[PDB]
């Protein structure tokens, strides 16, 4: 079933790892970025795969986001969706600070407009396909790690759970519904402290997707598929 | 020996259920309320416990909210601090069309704003008193039971995670951190339509807060103290 892979928000980052990732194995990847054209990751990755990588103008704040995406597939039907494109909040993480417009931008961003995408595009989906989003383990309520960043924190906790609602909606999942836990990356948000490279952490995530393919189920899981506990 | 009760949003439903429950406990009771003086279930408890029971204006999403509070309690300390913020966001629950505006109502309402508060107001709280903040059963990752009303479910899954990681700030709690579902006074069931009073809810809300003092914990219970998986 491996065959169409959407990846939202790839022109940098997890996510172009991801495409990369994608690419290696074969995938045919719709790589959906704000603005293509000014991502050197990925004009460098469809000179390499050619039509294989086909990259696609799109912003998840938008809600033509999932038109957009549909008419360029036509009839093509997605096997796995990852939603990756996700903002900080505000730098000082600071709840008695942060105002309405930046927790309408954090809420929307992180949590809502990843569902609403994801629901626009789900009748798309494969059955028996996965559809992921790009979590955290700052959203994991348990682990209480939250601490250290809590306003991103708490927008994907705010994520997981309309993921769980969604989950809820169905009679039998038609698809696996996965929240990823990406590691701490090197990326322009995980900054030169990251212990993980984009390389490792796609690589992981890549088996994660695939490890859920088939299953129909809602997992919380990291980049080395380990369960990450609500 | 009479304890000082601040209740954050005292009007009507739970929130003036609380107001009552304390003060037929014998507690000296501030209640606060954006418009006390249009409830008439705030206006029957004051003339019932005079003085007891003061009804201070006061809104939650207002800059001054907390200096307010702190300028009318002098020097009286704050036994147990419950914060009922809450509002359900939008009636349909939509992710599709939900905006900006009244998403920053919802998680600033439901989330970021009592967490401000209660900081704000934190030094002023008894060691080993309570701190105590109206949840769900639907901010429960593990039971996801939120589908009928996502939005409010993950409003309330931002706020555990804000609470948290607040949790998180101290080496050691100086009181408890809680977050409490009061039950359903009514269901969607016609033949089981109203399985719990507001006054008996109030009640055992009173008695898991109470259960609590000098524990120092952070604790997810319902109106039975009964835990909720997070
Ligand atoms: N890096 C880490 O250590 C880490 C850890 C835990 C979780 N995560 C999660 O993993 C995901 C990716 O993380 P990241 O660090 O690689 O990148 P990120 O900073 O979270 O997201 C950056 C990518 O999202 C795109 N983006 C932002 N807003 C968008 C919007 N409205 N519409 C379309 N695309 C948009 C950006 O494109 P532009 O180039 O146009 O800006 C970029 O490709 C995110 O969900 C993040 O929360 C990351
Ligand atoms: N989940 C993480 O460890 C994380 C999230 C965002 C930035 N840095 C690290
Ligand atoms: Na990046």
């Amino acid at each position: 079933s491996m065959h169409n892979v959407l990846i939202v928000g790839a022109s940098r980052g997890i996510g172009l790892g991801l495409a990369d990732a994608f690419l290696q194995r074969g995938a045919q990847v719709f790589a959906v970025a704000r603005r293509p054209q000014g991502s050197p990751g990925l004009q460098a990755l469809a000179e390499r795969a050619g039509e294989r990588l086909q990259a696609v103008t799109g912003d998840l704040n938008q809600h033509d986001c999932a038109e957009r995406i549909g008419e360029m597939l036509g009839e093509r039907r997605i096997d796995r969706l990852i939603v990756n494109a996700g903002i900080y909040g505000p730098q000082q993480q600071d709840v008695a600070e942060i105002d309405a417009e930046q927790t309408a931008q954090l809420f929307l961003t992180n949590a809502i407009a990843p569902l609403r995408l994801a629901r626009a595009l789900s009748g798309r989906v494969s059955r028996g396909g996965v559809v992921a989003f790009m979590s955290s383990q700052m959203a994991s309520l348990a682990l209480g790690l939250s601490a250290t960043m809590p306003l991103y924190g708490a927008s994907k906790a705010a994520l997981n759970s309309l993921v769980r609602s969604w989950e809820g909606e169905f009679e039998e999942l038609p698809f696996s519904l996965l929240l990823l836990h990406p590691g701490w990356v090197r990326t322009e948000m995980g900054g030169d402290s990251a212990p993980l490279s984009v390389e490792e952490s796609a690589a992981g995530l890549v088996a994660a997707v695939e490890d859920a393919a088939g299953v129909n189920a809602c997992r919380f899981v990291d980049y080395r598929n380990q369960p990450l506990p609500w």
